[PDB]
């Protein structure tokens, strides 16, 4: 097949996309090796699946797994009676999911299992798919022009060929494995035929970071988690969080070999040592430096230029409220709280007004970082740690290092019940989720 391995493509057809998935075990080759995981769509990733606004999606979800499941349309601003974080389907039952693209958006989205408690080991065991919104500003030549292509960032670990059990360790810090993948492959190489790459990067990982840089280029971010930038900004890395999403151009500079690695990068994970009696938990420190794809560029490459302009970010109204939601640990309980508390699905926690706009502080005082995740309501993040966000552009997931403080503007969309949780699913599963009304 083509060098560089990408997720099967399912496109709407006259405005619908229609289509049966099964949540299964499955045998496949991965990495050189067989295994058994769990997938959508007897693949890994599951399929990728490519609508436009006002599209309508029908996906119909066939549980074939031991155990309840459910999924989550992650970055959707749908409703959350059909994004339905409360909702359970029985092993051998299926459910329907259907609802309209909104009008108003574009980007890379994903979806994957949301049933509290068993997040963490169904995501690493394989399920989770790719979901991309088509644009009519796909088609400025700057991007049509463009080579395309999804990365789909997820690691794993393999034991007697099924997805390793979760150690109490690994419900402490977020389970990370030891095969770092892309779309499923072991370090594939990328081909380049054309100058300028236009690179849809997904972290859909349990709990690893993706420090993201090419070697001897920068990176020029166009969109974030769930929407266009108002123009590219050009960084020298791009640090990916569990459930973030971004879209980069890559312009190739000259003919030859070019690393995509995820550099060295300390997310606050824990060990435990004994150095004399004392039996206390010590930093792990940075990751390992890990290679994701070989980039080759191709002969005598002239790249596009950049677009000047991409999308114009919403004058949002004036927020109407302020809200302050404080993240603490328990690690050696792996226990994990906002404003003191564990979720609990039948306590609601805040409740706002649709169509106002309000301020979200978000703050962690833990010492390990949390990505904070809101279903339903794209965000605009204003500032973290203090430091002004250089770009406007909607994100649902923003990544807190130890101490800091990140100020959202959240206007609330769809009415009704839905949930707010760190997406190191472990986190989440073992209690960092609260319950948003929006009425
Ligand atoms: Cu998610
Ligand atoms: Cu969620
Ligand atoms: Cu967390």
């Amino acid at each position: 097949g083509p060098s560089f391995p990408e997720p099967k493509v399912v496109r709407s057809q006259g405005g619908l996309l229609s289509l049966k998935l099964s949540a299964t075990p499955t045998p496949l080759a991965i990495a050189g090796q067989r295994a058994t995981l769990l997938t959508y769509g007897g693949s890994f990733p599951g399929p990728t699946l490519r609508v436009r606004p006002r599209d309508t999606v029908r996906l119909t979800l066939e549980n074939r797994l031991p155990e309840p499941t459910n999924l989550h349309w992650h970055g959707l601003p749908i409703s959350p009676k059909v994004d339905d974080p409360f909702l359970e389907i029985p092993p051998g039952e299926s459910w329907t999911y259907e609802f309209t693209v909104p009008k108003e958006l574009a980007g890379t989205f994903w979806y994957h299992p949301h049933l509290h408690g068993r997040v963490a080991p169904q995501l690493f065991a394989g399920l989770l798919g790719a979901l991309v919104v088509e644009s009519s500003l796909d088609a400025i030549p700057e991007l049509r022009e463009a080579e395309e292509h999804l990365l789909v960032l997820k690691d794993l670990a393999l034991q007697g060929g099924r997805p390793a059990p979760h150690t109490p360790m690994d419900w402490m810090n977020g389970k990370e494995g030891d095969l770092v993948l892309v779309n499923g492959a072991l370090r594939p190489t990328l081909v380049a035929q054309k100058a300028t790459l236009r690179l849809r990067l997904l972290n859909a990982s349990n709990a690893r970071y993706y420090r993201l840089a090419l070697q001897d280029h920068p990176l020029y971010l166009i969109a974030a988690d769930g929407g266009f930038l108002e123009e590219p900004l050009e960084v020298s890395e791009l640090l990916l969080a569990p459930g973030e999403r971004a879209e980069v151009l890559v312009r190739l500079r000259k003919e030859g070999r070019f690393l995509l690695q995820a550099l060295p990068y300390d997310r606050g994970a824990m060990g435990m040592m004994d150095m004399g009696g004392m039996a206390h938990a010590m930093p792990q420190g940075p990751s390992r430096p890990e290679t994701l794809l070989y980039l080759i560029a191709p002969k005598n490459p002239k790249p596009l230029p950049l677009p000047k302009a991409l999308s114009p970010f919403p004058t949002l109204p004036a927020p109407v409220v302020t809200r302050r939601l404080v993240l603490t640990e328990d690690m050696m309980a792996a226990r994990f709280f906002i404003n003191g508390q564990v979720f609990d699905h039948r306590r609601v926690d805040l409740k706002g007004q649709a169509q106002t706009v309000e301020v979200w502080e978000v703050e962690n005082q833990g010492d390990m970082d949390h990505p904070f995740h809101l279903h339903v309501h794209p965000f605009q993040v204003l500032s973290v740690g203090g430091r002004p966000f250089p770009y406007r552009a909607w994100k649902d997931v923003v990544n807190l290092k130890a101490g800091e403080v990140a100020r959202l503007l959240v206007p609330l969309r769809e009415k009704g019940r839905t949930v707010f949780h760190c997406h190191i699913v472990e986190h989440e599963d073992r209690g960092m989720m609260g319950v948003l009304e929006v009425g």
